[PDB]
């Protein structure tokens, strides 16, 4: 039961998510191997995802941590990207999409830097690329991010030198020690702490 509702780029809606994706891109030491090269996004569109029962699930788990946690949820708004987007919307997140590898625990990623989850669009290192050019900088294709809302409740700080959550945590927050510029990750193990609140479907751009 999933829909999706276009937001017209008058609206402040789309205005104030297009300018915190915008905002949070930052360069990568990878020097744009995994994501592309570029500074900005050309933004295609931006949709609103509305499932009353993915919704619910979502407000039912952030009542259960919010009183765990002196009624504060401690809720963000956080990029996601992923070649599961399609399923994701639709189905909601869940353990199948935890990263195993991850360096802060088998848990489902979030980003504060747009760019670090774009990074992941195509797949863990960018992947092949975009299915059609199998290039991960490529200007051309469109690419999908997820714009969610997460409830952390009572995260553990892990400092980094950039399963379940630590007893007693509701999630982890990668905090990035060596690029000051690096924003924050964030990595929960329930699915039902996210909701993919917007859909951003955009390119990367060559940069001048
Ligand atoms: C760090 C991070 C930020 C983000 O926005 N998205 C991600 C996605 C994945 C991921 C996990 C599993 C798989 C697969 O099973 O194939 C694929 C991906 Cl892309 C892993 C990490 C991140
Ligand atoms: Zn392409």
């Amino acid at each position: 039961g999933t829909i999706l509702i276009d937001l017209s780029p008058d609206d402040k809606e789309f205005q104030s998510v297009e300018e915190e994706m915008q905002s949070t891109v930052r360069e990568h030491r990878d020097g744009g191997h995994a994501g592309g090269i570029f500074n900005r996004y050309n933004i295609l569109k931006i949709q609103k995802v509305c499932n009353k029962k993915l919704w619910e699930r979502y407000t039912h788990r952030r009542k259960e941590v919010s009183e765990e946690n002196h009624n504060h949820a401690n809720e963000r708004m956080l990029f996601h990207g992923s070649p599961f987007v399609n399923a994701i919307i639709h189905k909601g997140f869940d353990e199948r999409h935890a990263y195993i590898g991850g360096m802060f625990g088998a848990g489902i990623y979030f980003a504060e830097n747009s760019s670090k989850s774009n990074q992941y669009v195509y797949g863990i290192g960018g992947g092949t690329g975009c299915p059609v050019h199998k290039d991960r900088s490529c200007y051309i294709c469109h690419r999908q991010l997820l714009f969610c809302r997460v409830t952390l409740g009572k995260s553990f700080l892990q400092f980094s030198a950039m399963a379940h959550s630590p007893p007693g945590h509701h999630s982890v927050t990668g905090r990035p020690s060596v690029n000051g510029l690096a924003l924050a990750e964030y990595v929960i193990y329930r699915g039902e702490q996210a909701y993919p609140e917007y859909l951003i479907t955009y390119q990367i751009m060559r940069p001048e």
